[PDB]
Parts: structure tokens; sequence; C-alpha cells
């Protein structure tokens, strides 16, 4: 292998793939990019065995060929070269020698053959789904998936379609046990149908990452094993949670009757000051709910107290209902204007806030006593 | 105690006092702030016994008093109080909790006998020196890298702040070193400065003044005894304790006669260095000859880096090794385009020296890479 490239297309193409290489990694081959020289391109992959990155930047290739090499490392080691330097990687020692003006880096490399393959058959044909509707599906959920490290039908993101309201929506769900964030969006030509998959929470990390960069559109594949994001010359290919995602629908509350609409910023703000006092990292706060009026209180372990009274939009049967203040505060977070609807029904049943300026999400609070 | 404070005023003086509190104690006084209200003002004192931080805001006093209370979290409960809140400080009731109101919140925080709370002694200080304020924040961060980091009570963590007789000119002066690597900078003495004894300020208590420093005046007061260390910032003062020690003879250990003097480009050698580091406890190989520094590092798994930096220089060829952070970090120190090395031997102190600031050194110690 022979070629010489611009420092800043070889620099894009490594930050792009490098982040699915784990820190703290123990096989070696895992801590490698795949290059892959070959025609006018340089192909770059790396993998975690669950996900693979690829991509692509143009390259003057003399000896096409193959090779492996620790990604980080070379990804500081081009970070660190003067802007506008041509670099050159050449694989005689057996270590990939890269130079660049008058630096010379050798590093140990592994071969191509070890490297994993991570197989696309059975995937569907390309989904074009628009670029900043897939990352409000992605934003507006995915605080609500698990971050345990099990391989636990919790830890990743439900995509799927649904036919509601005359129409099908392309929709996410995430929940981790304890509360529940849903977003969906009309479905997108070619996704109606689609087989629901559990990506998992990794995945949607670097998925979401690489959608920073990427055009109008994002092609999506889905199979049940797999799921494939193309960004132009960038993809990500990624294994799916293997099980049945629970009956979400289930836990959804469709008849609480006691409606309450108030001013999210204000509340939030209320909230957040209440829960101060505590530096636990859980903290409960009760909501002593009347008409007219939320009455917030919060105790710490240590004989702490706070409350704060915010006025509000109701006129049902008092009642109190417990929940844990940062889930509160997280749905709080994706209200995406001034008010914010809250519908409860008794307080050991889950609690549906809704924003009343985007009725394509929905989020489900489960009550707990303080 | 009652009174009434603006919440500006309240965070101004919390956001001063709470930075020394520790995240964790094991005595729970310690992790509180004692509030003394009186006449047309609320003091505020913080510690973890090394050192004391004070402060004063003016409040309307209804009844003078002291109690203590969690730092932390009356600093982040004041911090989420509405901008521009009137807030209340009651130890009222009957319930034995201080009472925290503005606007529609109420907090009842657990408090601690102002009894119990631990006095720093300042018996013994010299006069306030005034003292330029970005003065003693050059002779900071010029050297502050440089002081180890251990928990120790040694006289290497912290900041050695002493005068000496220079050519007849007094100088106050700073030396850090872990033993490592050395940094030393000096300013004309400020009044006063002159009879200071030498004292070994403790690395958190230079972090702290330094911290304080950033929303201080035009200048800061000095005070210094054989066992304590005062910086004052208007209202707020901090108060230490010094390292009971000798500091070493380190003009023993700075180069006087080093005769092998080269002059580089000290933004490109950084440039250099850090690049073939990236490989690598991190040492660096320095192959000096005429015009020229071969930089080298290798790690244990086989994996090489080499450049080649252009240096003025036409002395007798050699080699060198240091610890490619402690090289950076000096060169991070520069503060014009060159640095100016001078070498003796390979087995021996590398004097470092900036020719736009005469009034800094630093030292490097070599090492077999």
């Amino acid at each position: 292998m022979k070629l010489t490239i611009e420092r800043a297309a070889l620099l894009k193409a490594l930050g792009h793939v490098q982040s699915v290489v784990e820190r703290r990694n123990t096989i070696p081959i895992l801590s490698n990019i795949l290059l892959s020289a070959e025609g006018d391109r340089l192909s770059f992959s790396a993998t975690d065995l669950d996900m693979e990155i690829i991509d692509e930047g143009f390259a003057q290739i003399d000896v096409p060929g193959q090779i492996t090499a620790p990604a980080h490392t070379l990804y500081e080691i081009v970070r660190k070269l003067p802007d506008g330097a041509d670099v050159s990687l050449s694989f005689d020692d057996p270590r990939l020698v890269i130079q660049a003006g008058r630096s010379r880096f050798n590093l140990p490399v592994l071969p191509a053959g070890d490297f994993p393959v991570m197989s696309s058959d059975g995937l569907s044909s390309r989904i074009a789904v628009d670029t900043n509707e897939l990352i409000r599906l992605i934003d507006k959920t995915r605080f609500a998936i698990s971050t345990e490290e099990t391989r636990y039908y919790l830890n990743g993101l439900y995509v799927h379609t649904v036919n509601e309201g005359g129409e099908t929506k392309l929709r996410a769900v995430a929940t981790d046990g304890h509360r529940l964030a849903l977003a969906e969006m009309p479905a997108p030509e070619g996704a109606v149908g689609i087989p629901g998959v559990i990506v998992p929470r990794k995945t949607i990390a670097e998925a979401r990452r690489l959608m920073e960069s990427a055009g109008e559109t994002v092609d999506l594949q889905v199979s049940p094993q797999k799921v494939r994001f193309e960004f132009g010359a960038a993809a990500l290919t990624s294994k799916v949670i293997d099980g049945a995602f629970p009956d979400y629908m289930r836990v959804i509350p469709r008849d609480n009757a006691k409606i309450l609409t108030l001013d999210n910023d204000l509340f939030a703000k209320a909230v957040d000051r209440v829960a101060t006092i505590s530096a636990e990292k859980s903290r409960s706060v009760k909501l002593a709910v009347e008409p007219g009026r939320i009455t917030l209180t919060v105790r710490n372990m240590e004989a702490g107290q706070a409350v704060e009274e915010v006025e509000v939009d109701y006129d049902g049967e008092p009642f109190e209902i417990g929940f844990n203040a940062r889930y509160l505060l997280d749905v709080c977070g994706q209200i995406a204007g001034p008010q914010a609807e809250f519908r409860f029904a008794d307080p050991a049943s889950p609690t549906l806030v809704v924003d009343p300026v985007d009725p394509g999400v929905k989020y489900v609070l489960m009550p707990l006593r303080v």
C-alpha cells in the first residue's frame, strides 16, 4: 500500500470512524482502523463488533492494498500535523509509515484478514429520511433510554411504524423502566411497514454524531437483525437488540382526566430550585395539586426541606403525587413552547405530559412515594 | 439572627467562600459556612482547617447573630433564586433550622452552632503589603504548574514565596519544584516586602488565591509570618497555614554556567514535541547538533516517531532525554516566539530562559529515555 492524502481529508475520515473504538478495549485488532486503498479512494472501517463505521476519502493511490493500524493514535498524529500538509502512507519495515513535512511515524500493523466483517445481507432498500426529522426523533427520546451495560430490550431506541390518525407514522420509543419518551413523524416513502427494531444506545449516539455533518437526508436500511444509516461517504451498520420491545401502548395512558396546564419554564425553575436541597443522585419531589396551584416539596436525607408554590391552570380534585425530580426536569427540557400539559389519573398511575406545540411527542412519568 | 440581603450580594459572597469547602468531609461542621450578622453587614467564613476564606456583604440586619449552615447547598439554592430576589434569612420559628425565603420559595437548612466552628488565628502577621494584582497573577501562573500534586505536607507541595537581594535590587520571587523540574518567577519587590520571611504557600492555597484574583481589583494585600499567609481582596480574605519546612537551596539546582546555548522557534518546537510524543512516563530524545534537533520517541509496543527541527546552535553534538510533558509545560510558559536553552552535559540540569521575560527561569532535569 502506498498513497498520498490531504491532511484535512484524512482527518475528516479518521474523525468520523474512530469514535466507535472503545478506550478500554482489550482485543488489539478492535483498536485498529482497516485502511483499504484502491482507485482514487482510501476507505476506513472501525468496529466494536456491535456496529461498524465506514468512511471514504479521496487519495492519490500509487499502490493499492489493505492494512490495519491503531485508530486513536493515527487520528492524534494526523490532528497534530501542520494545516495543509500532504500525508504519505506507506506499507520495507513491517510498520505503516506516515510521513508529512519533516515528521515520520512507524506504527505497528495487524493483518487485514483478522479484521471483523460486518455483513449487510438481508437489509431493506434504502429509505431516504429527512435529516432534521431524524435528529428530532432522536433528540426528543434518547434521554429516556437506559444507560445500563446489559443487552436488555430497554437499552435501545425502538424504531417502528404505526398506522394512526389517517397516516402511517415513523415512531421512536425509549424507556428505562422509570419513564418513557415517544416521538413520531409522517412515515417517509418506503418506511411504511419496516420491521420494528431496537437500535442500541451506542448506535443511536454514533448515528446522531454523524448526523451533525450529514446532508439533507440520511438513508436508512432495516432488517430484523441489522440497521444501516448512510450519510454520504460515511455509513454506520449495526446489530439490533434481539427481543420483544414491551407493549408500551399499555403504559401510555389514554384516559387520564385530571388535566392541568402550566408555564413550563417557571415550573421547571421551581422544580430545579426545590431539588437543590439534596446533593443525592436520586431526588424525589412531591407535587401537592389543587385548584390553581401546585405546591412543590423536596426533602433530603439530612433534615433539609424546600417548598415552592407555582400557579397552574387546574380545577379538579386535589391530590398529591411524587416524581423523580430529574425525570420531571428531563421532560420539561423537551417541551418546545411556553406551556406544558399534564394529564393525571390517580397518584399510583402513569402520568402523560403533552407538548401543545408538538402533537408528535408524548412523555410518560411514573409516580413514586417520596 | 434575622436579615434581608440582595441575591446578587449574597451570591457574590457565597461564591467567594464556598470554594474552600471539600466535597467530602468527615467532620460535619467543616462542610458549613459561618454566617455572622451585625450592623449593616453579613460576614461569611469557610475553612478546610488549612485555610479560611472570609467575605462580607451589605445586608439589612433586624437581629444580629451567628450560625453555621451547609455551604455548597446554600450556594446552590441562592444561585437558583430568581434574578433580583431579596433573600430573607431567619433563624426563626421555634424550628432549629435556618429559614431562607425569597419570592415564593422557602428552604429550611439544618444548622450547627457557631461556637464549634474553627478559629483561624492571624496573630503575628506583617503589615499589609500592596501587590499589583496582575503582577501576583504572573508570579503564580508562571510557576504553579511545577508544584507537586502530592497530598503530603512536604516542602515541594507548595510555592516558595520569598525575597532576594539580587544585584542590590530586592525582588519578590516565587519558586516551585516537584523534584523533576523547576519554575522561577520574580518581580521588583513591592514596598513593604523587603523583610518578609520566606514561606511555602500550600498548593491548594495558591489555587484558591489565584481563583479570588480572577474577581479582585487593581491590587491584592499580602501579609506574611513564619506560620501564616494572608491575601486580602477588598472585602474577601484568604488566611492560610504555610508548610513548615526548609525549602531546598534551589540556587544550587539552577545552572549558572551551562555553555551549550541554543535558541529555537518555541511554537514550532512545541508542536514537534507534541507530535512525536503522540506514540508514548513519556520520554523524548533530543539529538542536538549544529543547526538541528532530531526528536525521537519510541513506545514499548514497536511504535516510533521522529521529527527534525531547525535550531540556532553551533556547539558539540549531544543527546539528551526529557519527559515530554515537562518540556511542553515549559514551552507553554514562554511568552514570545523564541526559547533559549542552556545545556551542560546530558546528565545535568538544563536551563530554559525566555528572551522577552528575564524575570523567569525554568529548569528541566534530564532522564535516560
